[PDB]
C-alpha cells in the first residue's frame, strides 16, 4: 500500500503540472488580447 | 475565444476538485495506517 | 512523521481549494465581459 | 481588468509550483520510512 499511494502522487503531480501548463498558457492567450 | 478559454477553466476546476478529493482520501489513507 | 505528512496534506488541501475559488471566480469575470 | 485577472493566474501558477513541489517531497519523506 505505501507504494501504490507513491503512484497516486505521482500521478496527481503529473495532472497537476499538466493544470500548470494549461494555466499559463491561458494566461499568456489572455496576454495576447 | 474566450468562450474557449471558459470552458478550459472549468475543465480544470473539474479535475482539480477530483484532485482534491484524492488527496483527501490519500490522508485518510495515511491515517488509517 | 505520518502525523506531520497528513498536516501538510491538509495545509496542501486548504491552499488548492482557495485555487479552485479564485479559478471559478475567474472564469466568472470572463463571462461577464 | 484583464491585468488583475493575468497577474492572479500568475500568483496562482507560482503557488501551484509551490504545492507541486511540496507535494513531491511528501512523496520522497513516504519512500524513504
Amino acid at each position: 500500500r505505501m507504494r501504490q499511494i507513491e503512484d497516486r502522487l505521482e500521478e496527481i503531480l503529473s495532472k497537476l503540472y499538466h493544470i500548470c501548463n494549461e494555466l499559463a498558457r491561458i494566461r499568456r492567450l489572455l496576454g495576447e488580447r
